[PDB]
């Protein structure tokens, strides 16, 4: 197995205790991901800064104990704030994107470690299920979807382009619905907490892909001859399933070129650091939703024990399933309301 | 069904006898294809010129009688030489890319019409099977692979970038092998003449995808921080299977988000117009290979009668299968010989 990546990152992770062959595979993963979801760039330095955010994120998912965003010490030989500044300085969402990424590192590492049985992760998983709109916002951060939209703009020196909160909500809902519709079978086999059709109706998965893809084509056509905005469309289009064919980390080849088959002290200290570590509104999502808002849904005391061939989070009750069904079934009108260019 | 495409092409095909709903679908097809395989552009006018070459090509595949490149009259309300000049003027391969495209229109229309039982198509199909290297060169033109590499450079105002013949041969072999490995089952059901694994061994299809994809990653890494060359890589990567998920013309949604389940007078007149209508070397390919070079392979008197659930071209004999196997099995070394950056 031979790993391909630019030499700029070949001497990263100095004194990180992983074998050289594993660092090679991580660097390859970062480069492949970056080339797939930000396929164009003008700013090599920002591109490499993005690659390093993906390096850290891959290790956080693999061995959560290795990545502690709560500690002031270097992350994996990097200066996290420095890397984020190299990526985002002079761009409209720098401060919010640092919060987005640190949230992703906090939750991801907690999940890929012994902290998975902890109170932060327990409240996170409960808060995912409090409403379909909360789900899409939290899934966004978990997938770095708006982070990567922001990164795609930054990496093309588009330092003036930005979206409202509601616009990001719809753009990431498109990207995340597309990805999660395709990642469905993998996610179910692995006992995933963060998979859209663990919550949304299975009998609308195919239609959801089809509608998200069509609205993405309609947006693309409505943004024609502003080639700035193609970096946003391209992200959603290549992220939204196609990465399963392009990245060696997925199993397209292995499946024969087929697709388809209570101590609350740390938690309170982290809520206290919400402006630093949590995306805007997450502290309220965790405080309001962390114990489970609905008396009929099935919560668990902990989400650490890893289940298989079923989703590992909250099980929605009948009434919640219907509300989530109804939210999915008005996707087009929710999209058209924030992107009125779709009305025509 | 709603069609999305830029308004620049909305009034194309004036006085072309197709219903408005079908023109809409063609315009959508052209826009979707263009956005998928040339996902970045700087030159809107060249981008629209490319879209129009795809408009003409889609109609040529659908109703070959509607598109005659041999006649001096307008093609479908366009001036073909004008569109090609808008796309390619000032670029290194303008003259050769006009020949590439006119070949594609000649063969495609012949195939999608009554001329499919004709001597040109009979000699074309025989010439496909004369050697594996001939196959990849002819498949390239049939897929507009080097045409689209050239177009991807042009559409990004990269007017100085070019490849040797041998480099184009390997780049298109990568793109065409990737696409044909994925399009395998569709191609077989339709009785396709132009499908790589109708000729190359079925038992190497999975490995061929895997090796082409890896060499494409190795090239990508070897071309790092020359962001010019990402337009070439991106073409091959998105063309090489991912379009099956992104373009509404494919059936990803319809399959539930799954992948995997003798009058020689005209012929002699066209050989006489080879500098105009045929890519460099095709006239020799047709003259030398048109009657079938191997006495053991199975040729047909005509390839017009359309077969189903099997390939519709030449059936290679034992000895030819082995030579084709051996050519496929030395892909990496053939690639490394023309792109020595891969040696490291
Ligand atoms: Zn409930
Ligand atoms: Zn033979």
């Amino acid at each position: 197995m031979t790993w391909y990546y630019p030499p700029d990152i070949a001497s990263d992770l100095q004194s990180v205790n992983l074998p050289a062959e594993l660092k090679g595979e991580i660097f390859a993963c970062a480069w492949e991901y970056t080339r797939c979801v930000i396929p164009n760039y003008t700013n090599w330095n920002r591109y490499v800064a993005f690659m390093r955010t993906i390096i850290i994120g891959v290790i956080a998912e693999f061995r959560g104990e290795m990545v502690d965003v709560t500690a002031s010490t270097s992350i994996l030989g990097y200066d996290l704030d420095g890397v984020l500044a190299a990526l985002f300085e002079g761009t409209p969402g720098h401060k919010e994107m640092a919060r987005e990424y640190k949230t992703f590192l906090l939750i991801t590492a907690d999940k890929a470690s012994e902290r998975r049985d902890g109170e932060l992760f327990r409240r996170y998983v409960n808060a995912l299920a409090q409403s379909p709109r909360h789900w899409f916002r939290m899934r966004d951060c978990d997938a770095l979807a708006r982070f990567t939209i922001a990164s795609a703009l930054a990496c093309n020196d588009l330092d003036d382009i930005w979206y409202t909160e509601e616009q990001f909500e719809i753009l990431t809902e498109i990207g995340d619905t597309l990805y999660d519709a395709v990642a469905f079978y993998k996610h179910r086999a692995e006992g995933e907490t963060n998979s859209t059709f663990a919550y949304m109706p299975e009998d609308l998965r195919i239609k959801a892909y089809s509608e998200c893809r069509e609205i993405l084509w309609a947006l693309d056509a409505a943004w024609a001859r502003n080639p700035k905005l193609v970096n946003v469309i391209n992200f959603l289009r290549f992220f939204g399933g196609p990465i399963h064919m392009m990245m060696r980390r997925y199993r397209f080849v292995e499946e024969n070129l087929t697709i388809g088959k209570r101590n609350t002290q740390r938690y309170k200290a982290l809520i206290g650091r919400s402006e630093e570590l949590m995306f805007p509104g997450l502290a309220e999502f965790l405080e309001v939703g962390g114990d489970g808002v609905c008396d009929k849904c099935r919560y668990r005391e902990s989400y650490g024990a890893e289940v298989s061939h079923q989703f590992g989070g909250v099980e929605l009750c009948s009434e919640c399933k219907l509300s989530w069904r109804q939210y999915l079934e008005c996707f087009v009108e929710r999209a058209a309301d924030v992107f009125p260019e779709l009305k025509t």
